[PDB]
């Protein structure tokens, strides 16, 4: 057996936008990305899949079927986030020089906290009170987080900034929104602290500001395409997740971490350790060196510096690298960039996204930031897509030895957060790409336990991988499967 | 859900020669398959694996984890054999006219059962002893199986037949074998009462006459061509099912039947139907007919009338047949003739065997068996070749369907035995073919659960297909798997 | 057998972009496409792939070689085009207002074509002569086309474009380019009208409309996503396409017709054939009536313009694979798994083996266009493209046999159908998508510019040299067997 | 370029119960081969495929088409047999001790042969002659091979021996076939002379006596599985070849060979070089040093025969693939999973494509085989076959040139190899596989006769009519790509 700290929680992740709607009630129309995939010209484009939120796994209405199953599958630990837009659905009063590019105080006080009270929606906030009190009930750890892509349409119209037109709200592209994300945050732990553990400011914001404004294939709002305005909006975000921490720290004293998407760089030869190092320092350190160490481009800015308690890793796959004149190159045909249901370059089976099984890269990112900074972490997703259940098994006990190694080797993580319980809304890819160890019946909203749920039930339970379900540590077999 | 009547029990099967062997002390080499197996030629010729039962998953030795396992799995019912080479492993001194067809008769008393008793093997019955008092202890409903393919050496060499040469033991062509089967049966109830729930005699007489003297390039013992000689084989082992149903009911009263190799004959198109029915006739009506109602080839032997209490329906795909000119064809790229890990014509998922999924006929085989002889069943097998477990969890709860469909239907089922608990020797194929709920380490003979084996448990611990996994009842999607 | 009417020509077609560059001095820096594959943003995105065009078959320099080839190969009429950014590379004199939506007429006289003649490039226009006049030194029968994409950065700046600023070169979107197409037409008409037998004025308008402005994931330029100027450029490319016609017919009688995109609509179920109607009106017919019969909308009225009536000779059936299509509450759908939108060395939905581009095996659909088109307007047509990517020639020899057999077919039910020209000759640049996709009868190595003869080349040369599908190739009218095949 | 010698002639082989029946009157219903796949215990049991030679390719009526469609493509070499059973139906009078195990002598005079042709049947040894003539005539040199495969039923009934009853005629266990073997040799040599250029005795002996001896689920008769009867069968097949080569000699000056089953015998692992050896002995050497060198092993000793030494004049290189074999504690053992046992349509373990056979794409092995044989012996070959299973002609193309540029590379390594025969020219009754595989540069359909060029034949008739792999085709020496095949 692998037999995990007798502290260790497991649990799942889930977010707002993708498992909130389906149930008659749950509907919110008031995000930039409701409104990008319900687009036209998006649909046409097949920037989107056409499919819609609203017809999703309805976890608004259902929460308690959701927590009932959660809990007899012995988890112990959740991360969710509220949506910004359910809160605050209306432009706020404006406050501050807008083309003032540093964001370094944002003052917040009792009186402010009083008076945003007067703008939020009561019914949202009463509801999402309902969820996460029942949520404690089954014994849950409660990680909240505060904001995992969608923005409130007030803050962000991303059709037209994706025509060109920057005289509306542009998201991450203005203060603004980091002055209102900064005093969001502190209104939420303002209300919720009562019912929450620790706190996550953000999910993946280097998501955000990469297929937002680079990787506009995947389409991602706004979907325009600029490495200027990737940098503006990373800084922003930076800095908001800076103001954010400050903000919940004014009215909370639990730990506040942020939310970050990794991948292990491998070098393709052994030849190619430089460019994985730059690589690592491209893609996580120099966001991790701003709001650790306050460095940035290059300074070190003081309101930047220590506004980090933990770090949340979500680790699905490897990058492979290869040492570059100029610099280096990512290649296809391994990580992220392989065909679904196949096998990729190196021979190991790929998921219904196409995505390539390596489990080493969890011991190798986690190791890393350990070494880096020292700060505890929690896996705060890990998954795979597969409607059918044939890798899951693997997948699942694979990463999760792969933690219980990073563990044996010094490094304090606290808990493996699976992407997800339940199948959700996959942004641009709809409801095709199932994440979750329960699958959902999308026409009565009816929850299956698939056999990766046993196998889990048998971990958390347990809190160990057990002796007979050892065998799943290791590649699903090949031969059977499509190439 | 799908609930089962509260007599209901699940389990499985496993036999001798394919379990026991692996730990050292277990060898049987006394039989026509051991030596069949380990014979130079055969393997130069790639009818028998070259893989050795000696090097087995060590149920004679592990017997105690089996069933710790199959306990905790829920189980109630199993179905095993004892290996009549165990027992008698040399010659019994000669009875009886040989050269007579007809084996009416066999006389078996008190000092007969005594005589025999100081042939037998003291070490092989204690130990058998031991192990169904363990099965016992578990809570395990026990139907005890007589025959289970190998034949003691003394009374078949294999080899010598292959050869042509028919001057030495040669097995069911002999009536010498029917004559010793029936004592072997009585002996076997005498010193087992006691432990046993219910007999079969034999399983699957069809598939040793079958393949023995026709399929010759299943590479199974002796591997004589000859329709003459299979007739013969099947004539005699029809007797010995009936001498030895006269044999045990002297000495007990409880249920004798037997089990059966069964296909689900289904038409290639709608003017097929005819051809359907002609297929059953020979390859099941007449084999029943026999032992049933004493109809044989045309006449009715009142010594062949009635020996049966219970029929053992084992299931893994269906047959498709054509109407043909002289008869009827079975078509290859249908049922066990497809290509391993792969589609069969009809877009169905084939298993590590080559076997097509087909669950409907399972309940085509029980209601036709129970409409045309009233007589109850238990499923004594259904499983499959899957190594990776991508199929089982939708094989299994698929056919367990259909068994509670037929049970809606008014056929009284009375168990359901998955076919295996865990992984063994599969004949001339070796041990490759893995159809445990179990994966068994060889090297170690170490078990652990596939995830249909938590599937299974969910079934058999409720009595139920439960809702939560009740998505099973489903084909394996075939679009992530190898075409 | 399968026997073709003595005049009938088989060939190939060829884009000057994508075939010229790769030789010594062959290198044009000056269109928008050129631009586009080399923008760094575009490559970050894999919009485009990557590769370069100036590493190309190098048509431009072993044009003699390629033409040796097809000669031996039996071949008998050739398509190409002439790039316009070669020819004129750098901005001309504004002449006109812009602001008007239509242009109904473009004035070219003697006079203006010899001023025009003073901006030309002269080494351009002398090797496109040198290539042409060996083209034709063959035998071949010469189809020029003016137009397959790419313009001249002076017209269209594509990366301010993407970027949402329309103030500067809009390509498509100004009657400036309308205005400088019909006289650069008319130019090259009046340059070249000894060497060629019939001509285009482009090569698939409603790819270039449509991917531009609609399916901007396909990375062509300048992909900005709009409905409405999807539809401007539509509306500029059809006048455009009249302008050069009056142009064209200026200073020559030969005929002159267009290239068009087609796809074979088929129905889903027995239910869908209105939905089949639809998706041909909206795809095809639309196009065709305004530049046969001047039917046209403008803003939103449905009116004829005297000025677009009549402006074709013959139409150029370009043609890979089908459209399946299903009705739908508010109209009709396209449906993923058929057609185009397969996965790639795979089969579609209905078990049909899909190419390197997964484009589904379809010949029963050229029937359909070719006999479709014949009905409704009883033009001539050429089939001007058609062919499939695969590198290791699996499918290519069934793929050309079948639609093949299929334009003999659609001669028999009695369609002016005058030749067949496969696309391509050798591999060559396949626009975003790079290198990769190989469409050659023969195989190119980029390395050396070598080109090999895949043996649907042996396949094709036997057509050819015959005029018909011969009784020991006939067998290849089928299906390329799935089972060998990668699912 | 890949140029062969002025002499060297490229041509194809060909088999008598494969090719010859389909058309009215051609039936041959007296061989063992014939017994045994219309045997209904061996089609129940799936050793046989159901299929019947007598619904093949028809050469036996159509022989002039195939030899137009080989005059077509270029061939200047033809391998052939004639069926024993056609010529003597009948059992001919005993002769000679049967008791004795070797046949050192068999005498044969022009008297003998003259009583002999009492008991030919004259109409069969008229249409060969008929046949041979037309063949000739297309400028064909003619390779004569007197056996491949069945046996007059007189002296071998398969289904008794496959039954352990060893009273009856039993084929290659008999020194009868022996003696009757040589007679039948000499006799054909005796009437055909004039038209042959070669000769061989037998093709692949040792195919005879393994499959039908010991690789029983092969379905080749008489499928007794047996060590023993094996190497009794193999030490009179080898005393048959010695013996047929004197009676040849008798009666002509023509070079006389042997044509025999190859495989490369490859090392899984740097560390077993001495496994390859010690296969290569065992299925090669021992085999070739008994003719040659006269070295053999009878019961249990190992001795020289002055009879058998020297008995051949060249060696037939038949060649489909690997075998790949590793070391062992007491010997060597071939792995599945290469060579001839993969999966077919698949991938072998080394990542090369398979055939529709499940036969490993692995033509160096060719270079290997013919280098081999030229060191041991210095005898000049033939490649007499080399070929793939492939209906759709995927695979054909890369296979041919590939194997065509190994033989090229042993003639320059300074092997004397004097020409390439492809199987097949056309498909044919592949043995207990029925028609099913397919190994054709031609595609019969079994219905009409009719036959068809595939790609391939058009790729080898480059090859044959230039006596070189050009240029053009040169991108065939190439491994298959395996990305849009199946796995
Ligand atoms: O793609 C799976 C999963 N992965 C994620 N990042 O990699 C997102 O956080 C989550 O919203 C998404 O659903
Ligand atoms: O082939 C699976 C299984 N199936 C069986 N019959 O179909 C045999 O009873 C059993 O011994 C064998 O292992
Ligand atoms: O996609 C192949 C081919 N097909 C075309 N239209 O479909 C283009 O005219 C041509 O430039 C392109 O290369
Ligand atoms: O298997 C193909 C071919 N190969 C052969 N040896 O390998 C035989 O000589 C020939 O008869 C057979 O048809």
């Amino acid at each position: 057996m692998y037999s995990f700290p007798n502290s260790f929680r497991f649990g799942w992740s889930q977010a707002g936008f993708q498992s909130e709607m389906g149930t008659p009630g749950s509907e919110d129309p008031n995000t930039d990305w409701y409104k990008w995939v319900h687009d036209p010209e998006n649909m046409a484009a097949g920037l989107v899949s056409g499919d819609l939120p609203e017809n999703g796994p309805g976890y608004w209405g259902n929460y308690k079927t959701f927590h009932d199953n959660a809990q007899k599958m012995g988890l112990k630990i959740a991360r969710l986030n509220v949506e910004w837009s359910r809160i605050f659905p209306n432009p706020l009063p404006r406050p501050f020089d807008e083309s003032k590019q540093d964001v370094t105080e944002v003052e917040i006080n009792e009186n402010e906290l009083k008076r945003l009270d007067e703008y939020a929606n009561k019914d949202a906030l009463n509801h999402y009170r309902e969820i996460f009190k029942d949520l404690k009930s089954r014994g849950l750890y409660f990680i909240l987080n505060m904001y995992h892509w969608p923005l409130p349409l007030w803050l962000h119209d991303p059709i037209r900034v994706r025509r060109g037109d920057f005289t509306g709200p542009s998201g991450w592209l203005s203060t603004r929104t980091v002055y209102e994300f900064a005093r969001f945050s502190a209104y939420i732990a303002w209300k919720f602290d009562d019912l929450v553990d620790e706190y996550s400011t953000m999910n993946e914001p280097n998501v955000v500001g990469g297929l937002g404004y680079v990787g506009v294939k995947s389409g991602f709002p706004p979907g325009y395409l600029s490495f200027e305005l990737s940098r503006r909006a990373m800084y922003n975000i930076i800095q908001a997740h800076a103001r954010a921490y400050d903000g919940i720290k004014s009215v909370s004293k639990k730990p506040v971490g942020i939310i970050y998407a990794n991948s292990s760089f491998q070098p393709l030869t052994d030849k190619d350790m430089e460019a994985v190092e730059m690589a690592e320092n491209d893609n996580r350190w120099w966001f991790f060196d701003a709001i650790i160490r306050g460095e940035i481009t290059k300074i070190v800015r003081d309101d930047l510096k220590g506004r980090l308690d933990w770090i949340g890793v979500n680790y699905y796959t490897r990058t492979v690298v290869k040492r570059t004149e100029k610099g280096y190159v990512s290649l296809g045909g391994y990580g992220h960039g392989c065909e679904r249901n196949s096998v990729s370059l190196a021979g190991l089976p790929t998921s219904d996204f196409g995505w390539e099984f390596f489990p080493e890269g969890l011991y190798d990112v986690l190791t890393k930031y350990w070494n880096r900074y020292h700060l505890y972490m929690y896996v705060t997703e890990n998954g795979i897509a597969d409607d059918a259940d044939y890798q899951r098994p693997y997948y699942l006990v694979s990463h999760v030895y792969q933690v219980h190694r990073a563990i044996n080797s010094g490094a304090d993580v606290r808990g493996y957060l699976h992407w997800s319980l339940a199948d959700n809304y996959e942004w641009a890819s709809g409801f095709s790409m199932r994440f979750g160890l329960l699958k959902v019946d999308y026409n009565t909203k009816r929850l299956y336990w698939r056999p990766s749920a046993l196998v889990y039930r048998e971990i958390a339970t347990n809190g160990a991988i057990t002796d007979e379900i050892e065998h799943l540590n290791s590649v699903p077999p090949v031969k059977p499967l499509r190439h």
